[PDB]
Protein backbone atom coordinates (compact mmCIF):
# COMPACT_ATOMS: atom_id res chain seq x y z
CA UNK A 1 0.00 0.00 0.00
CA UNK A 2 2.61 2.41 -0.81
CA UNK A 3 1.51 5.08 -3.45
CA UNK A 4 3.40 3.16 -6.06
CA UNK A 5 1.78 -0.40 -4.83
CA UNK A 6 -1.43 1.36 -5.43
CA UNK A 7 -0.54 3.19 -9.50
CA UNK A 8 0.50 -0.02 -10.14
CA UNK A 9 -3.12 -0.99 -10.52
CA UNK A 10 -4.06 -1.65 -13.84
CA UNK A 11 -0.95 -0.56 -15.60
CA UNK A 12 0.22 -2.50 -18.63
CA UNK A 13 2.74 -4.89 -17.94
CA UNK A 14 4.97 -4.33 -20.94
CA UNK A 15 7.97 -7.16 -19.49
CA UNK A 16 5.94 -9.96 -18.53
CA UNK A 17 6.93 -10.18 -15.20
CA UNK A 18 5.27 -7.00 -14.13
CA UNK A 19 8.94 -4.97 -13.82
CA UNK A 20 8.36 -2.72 -16.50
CA UNK A 21 4.42 -0.75 -16.36
CA UNK A 22 2.90 1.51 -18.29
CA UNK A 23 0.67 3.87 -18.21
CA UNK A 24 -0.33 6.16 -21.63
CA UNK A 25 -0.94 9.74 -20.72
CA UNK A 26 -1.35 10.60 -24.07
CA UNK A 27 -1.06 8.87 -27.41
CA UNK A 28 1.85 9.08 -30.23
CA UNK A 29 1.11 7.90 -34.33
CA UNK A 30 2.29 5.79 -36.29
CA UNK A 31 5.63 2.89 -35.93
CA UNK A 32 6.89 2.04 -32.88
CA UNK A 33 10.72 3.19 -31.63
CA UNK A 34 12.75 0.75 -34.01
CA UNK A 35 15.36 -1.52 -31.69
CA UNK A 36 18.29 0.64 -31.84
CA UNK A 37 17.15 3.69 -32.84
CA UNK A 38 18.43 7.75 -31.64
CA UNK A 39 15.40 8.80 -29.87
CA UNK A 40 14.86 12.33 -29.11
CA UNK A 41 13.00 12.74 -25.58
CA UNK A 42 12.11 14.91 -22.19
CA UNK A 43 12.08 12.61 -19.07
CA UNK A 44 11.39 12.75 -15.58
CA UNK A 45 12.40 10.06 -12.80
CA UNK A 46 10.63 9.88 -9.42
CA UNK A 47 11.62 8.15 -5.93
CA UNK A 48 8.68 7.92 -3.57
CA UNK A 49 9.98 10.03 -1.02
CA UNK A 50 10.79 12.73 -2.73
CA UNK A 51 8.56 15.63 -3.84
CA UNK A 52 11.20 16.60 -6.54
CA UNK A 53 12.34 14.65 -9.74
CA UNK A 54 15.34 12.64 -8.98
CA UNK A 55 16.15 13.61 -12.28
CA UNK A 56 14.88 15.38 -15.28
CA UNK A 57 15.60 16.21 -18.82
CA UNK A 58 18.91 12.72 -28.38
CA UNK A 59 19.97 8.81 -27.54
CA UNK A 60 20.89 5.87 -28.98
CA UNK A 61 19.12 2.59 -27.46
CA UNK A 62 25.03 1.81 -27.60
CA UNK A 63 24.46 4.23 -24.00
CA UNK A 64 24.57 2.46 -21.14
CA UNK A 65 20.90 2.72 -20.70
CA UNK A 66 18.50 2.31 -17.76
CA UNK A 67 16.96 -1.07 -18.45
CA UNK A 68 13.65 -0.09 -18.11
CA UNK A 69 14.04 3.24 -20.02
CA UNK A 70 14.96 1.00 -23.17
CA UNK A 71 12.05 -1.46 -22.68
CA UNK A 72 9.59 1.63 -21.98
CA UNK A 73 10.84 3.59 -25.37
CA UNK A 74 10.54 0.81 -27.50
CA UNK A 75 7.04 0.18 -26.25
CA UNK A 76 6.57 4.07 -27.33
CA UNK A 77 5.42 5.93 -30.86
CA UNK A 78 5.72 9.22 -31.90
CA UNK A 79 4.37 12.18 -29.72
CA UNK A 80 3.72 9.43 -26.91
CA UNK A 81 3.63 10.69 -23.20
CA UNK A 82 3.73 7.81 -20.81
CA UNK A 83 4.68 7.19 -17.42
CA UNK A 84 6.02 3.83 -16.49
CA UNK A 85 7.30 1.86 -12.74
CA UNK A 86 10.55 0.14 -13.20
CA UNK A 87 11.18 -2.45 -10.32
CA UNK A 88 14.44 -2.98 -9.06
CA UNK A 89 15.51 -5.49 -11.51
CA UNK A 90 14.87 -2.87 -14.51
CA UNK A 91 16.52 -0.01 -12.47
CA UNK A 92 18.85 0.21 -9.60
CA UNK A 93 18.62 -2.96 -8.21
CA UNK A 94 19.68 -4.22 -4.85
CA UNK A 95 22.82 -1.44 -4.86
CA UNK A 96 20.64 1.50 -5.69
CA UNK A 97 23.15 4.88 -6.03
CA UNK A 98 23.48 5.64 -2.52
CA UNK A 99 22.94 7.87 -0.83
CA UNK A 100 20.24 9.22 -3.97
CA UNK A 101 18.80 6.26 -4.51
CA UNK A 102 18.24 3.62 -1.68
CA UNK A 103 18.60 -0.33 -2.12
CA UNK A 104 15.65 -1.72 -3.63
CA UNK A 105 13.38 0.98 -5.36
CA UNK A 106 10.80 1.12 -7.34
CA UNK A 107 11.57 4.45 -9.36
CA UNK A 108 8.91 6.35 -11.85
CA UNK A 109 9.51 7.61 -14.86
CA UNK A 110 7.47 9.75 -16.94
CA UNK A 111 9.32 9.98 -20.88
CA UNK A 112 7.87 11.77 -23.53
CA UNK A 113 9.03 10.31 -27.23
CA UNK A 114 9.04 13.61 -29.21
CA UNK A 115 10.65 11.85 -32.23
CA UNK A 116 13.62 9.01 -33.51
CA UNK A 117 15.78 8.48 -36.69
Amino acid sequence: QSLYERLSQRMLDISGDRGVLKDVIREGAGDLVAPDASVLVKYSGYLEHMDRPFDSNLMKLEDITLWGMELGLLSMRRGELARFLFKPNYAYGTLGCPPLIPPNTTVLFEIELLDFL
